[PDB]
RNA sequence: CUGACCCAGAAGAUCUACUAAGUAGAUCUUCUGGGUCAG
């Protein structure tokens, strides 16, 4: 077995006398086997006859997997019975029996709030001992949060029934939006009130063996200025002008559609009010039909298109030319084969007019990214002094990591890298998600001596997954909270371990040291309240929970009721009849189906499988896919692709979620498909 | 029964920017249901 540390046993000591604990300790310092620890502790304390059942929280899968692989190779000698339940393990036996028939149990927190709502599982006096990972979690509508609500209700409730000690870890409590000492005190106070915990602990008087284990790195501040000429964005520009006078001449109010003021090219404000203008006219309703249809898909396209441009102008900002250039050719490209007509001819071709000078002026390698000079010296330089160095790059979008690493792919200064990419499990609109498995070999692969030695992510890479220590960590326009703050610079604990932040803009950096200092306050709160009587520490805590669950109990609101009144259903591009709200049948209660054959003739379907698209020519709208439920192959219809009519008072709406539009929904009948 | 892949819903946390708490964009996580291939 393993040797416990000196300061490990220092962590677990306040836990080991049935204490109800916060454990913080830097990352790296090995807090599961403090856990461990405490576990076997805790069960052999039971006299003959008696047992305690443990339950260990985690978010992750990954981390979800190794915790009960470790925990079944440590207990397995004792003769302990260990199991795990997660999404992938869950529907298979009742979970009762599975919590009853076993000693130490794995869980992710959402199976457990399921099981408490159904009633399944009727209390958690069942368990003798709760284990909270990453604990900094338990605040707002968190799952944690709901469990502990759970905790707090039966506790402030006069039931004479036993309750489960509870312990958390975490690496840093957090100050929430506190600006001074006082009020990042109260902010930790009510985090140890939602955990229910009395004691905080640290390490004090072994101090110097933490020191000798994990290594803090420096943090460096580098800033740099923006491109002096942008022929670029002069020209794209000018299509942006040119565009907004065409929808202009189009729609003579198009002014006052918005209330945002001041708009500038290539921002987030600009994109807001291209947004809000582009819901604004796919509302617009005109007595003659075949006029409304032609200027509300006029203003479609044109809208469209601003929009494309503005984003463009945003990559090429934090990114190279090329890759904004083949982001408008591949969205060009797209537009082309998606119903070529008269209007989508002249933008086609007003593009075409300029595309000539934007790959010239692209091309150029006078107009680089200074970001990207300043980035390929910094490698440079630190894998100069240390051949062998391990790097993790962190950015804000899926884009950026693609076109980062065709820029190192590309680059003859960096032939000494070999890039790696990791992204989250979700897909986007334009972006396909990364499985567990090709994460886990990624990772599996990125070590030293292996087949990569620098790492490209997204905040995937922040917290639970482990990843190989790092001797340089960069930010690329990389900064959060005070929490985001403290995980990013531990991923880097080697010895000699350097951390750079990498902006242009000064407000980034003024929030960095906003951070740093919001760092040393959440530390003097720490060590000021370890200094009370605990006496007065849990009544002061007593006091927090009460208000906290009266205000809770307070809070309940009631659900309003849907209207049964018949709706159309108008494409959201061209205004074209698709069906009424009669015809939709719900499958499972989360499918959205349509029913009769007139609806057949409104789509068409082009081939996972097959698409459907309006059938009308030269619009061809998204609407929805096929699928396969029992023996029957229906589609099912996106309520985003739609405008919402009312019959009577002619009012349209628009909805991006399936349960904001409030109608009468009938379930689906598989004999009714006979009408 | 195991692996691998996909689709449709819903929930949660974080950041930025607007408006008079709400909204828009992005990032990550989780749960439920429906299908495909191989052994
Ligand atoms: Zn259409």
């Amino acid at each position: 077995p393993f040797k416990p540390r000196n300061y490990q046993l220092e962590l677990a000591l306040p836990a080991m006398k049935g204490k109800n604990t916060i454990i913080c300790a830097p990352t790296g310092c090995g807090k599961t086997f403090v856990s461990l620890l405490i576990c076997e502790h805790h069960l052999k304390k039971f006299p003959q006859g008696q047992k305690g059942k443990v339950v260990f929280f985690a978010n992750q899968i990954p981390v979800y997997e190794q915790q009960k692989s470790v925990f079944s190779k440590y207990f397995e000698r004792h003769g302990y019975r260990v199991t795990g339940i997660s999404g992938a393990t869950a529907e298979n036996v009742p979970v009762e029996q599975i919590v009853e028939n076993n000693d130490i149990i794995i869980l992710t927190p959402q199976i457990l709030v399921n099981n408490l709502k159904k009633g399944t599982i009727p209390s958690l006096s069942i368990f003798t001992l709760m284990i909270f990972d990453a604990c900094h979690n338990t605040s707002k509508q968190h799952p944690y949060n709901m469990i502990m609500f759970n905790y707090l209700d039966q506790k402030l409730g006069g039931s004479s029934g036993p309750l489960p000690q509870v312990i958390g870890l975490t690496a840093s409590v957090g100050v929430g939006d506190a600006k001074n000492t006082d009020e990042a005190l109260d902010y930790i106070c009510k985090l140890c009130a939602s955990l229910d915990a009395s004691v905080i602990a640290t390490v004090k008087h072994n101090l110097e063996e933490l020191e000798q284990v994990v290594y803090k790195p420096q943090k460096f501040f580098r800033k740099v200025e923006s491109r002096i000429s942008d022929k670029f964005k002069y020209i794209i520009a000018q299509l942006m002008r040119d565009t907004e006078s065409l929808a202009k001449r189009i729609c003579k109010d198009l002014e006052n559609l918005s209330q945002i003021q001041n708009r500038e090219f290539g921002t987030q404000k600009y994109e807001q009010w291209i947004v809000t203008v582009q819901k604004a006219c796919m509302v617009f309703q005109m007595p003659d039909k075949d006029e409304e249809s032609r200027i509300c898909k006029a203003l479609f396209l044109y809208t469209s298109h601003l929009r494309k441009y503005n984003d463009a102008l945003i990559i090429s900002e934090h990114a190279r030319m090329k890759d904004a250039l083949d982001y408008l050719k591949d969205f060009f490209s797209n537009v082309r084969a998606a119903g070529f007509d008269e209007i989508e001819q002249d933008l086609t071709q007003r593009f075409e007019e300029k595309l000539q000078e934007l790959e010239s002026v692209s091309r150029d390698p006078s107009n680089e990214n200074p970001k990207l000079e300043d980035l390929c010296f910094i490698l440079q330089e630190e894998y100069h002094l240390n051949p062998e160095t391990i790097t993790i790059l962190f950015v804000k979008t899926r884009a950026l990591v693609d076109a980062l690493k065709n820029w190192i792919e590309g680059n003859p200064k960096l032939s000494f890298l070999k890039p790696g990419i990791l992204t989250g499990r979700g897909k986007t609109n334009q972006n396909t998600g990364m499985t567990l498995p090709a994460q886990k070999c990624i990772l599996d692969a990125f070590k030293a001596s292996g087949d990569h030695n620098i790492l490209i992510a997204t905040s995937v890479a922040d917290e639970g997954i482990d990843i190989a220590q790092c001797n340089l960590v960069i930010l690329y326009e990389y900064v959060g909270n005070v929490i985001k703050m403290i995980q990013t610079r531990g991923r880097g604990r080697a010895r000699g371990s350097k951390c750079f932040l990498l902006t242009s803009n000064a407000g980034v950096i003024e929030k960095e040291q906003i951070n740093m200092y919001k760092e040393k306050m959440m530390n003097d709160s720490i060590l000021r309240l370890q200094t009370w009587d605990e006496a007065v520490f849990r009544e002061k805590i007593l006091h927090i929970q009460t208000h906290e669950k009266f205000i809770r109990d307070s809070q309940e609101k009631p659900k309003p009721v849907p209207d049964k009144e018949n709706k159309k259903l108008l494409c959201r591009k061209c205004k074209a009849l698709a069906c009424y709200t009669a015809d939709v049948r719900v499958i499972e209660e989360c499918h959205y189906t349509v029913l009769g054959d007139a609806f057949k003739e409104c789509f068409v379907s082009r081939p996972k499988r097959a698409k459907i698209f309006c059938a009308r020519q030269n619009c061809s709208h998204d609407w929805g896919i096929h699928v396969k439920y029992k023996t029957f192959e229906i589609p099912v219809i996106k309520i985003e692709s739609f405008v919402v009519e009312d019959i009577a008072t002619g009012v349209q709406t628009l909805y991006s979620k399936w349960k904001d539009f409030h109608f009468e929904k009938i379930p689906f009948d598989p004999a009714e498909m006979s009408k």
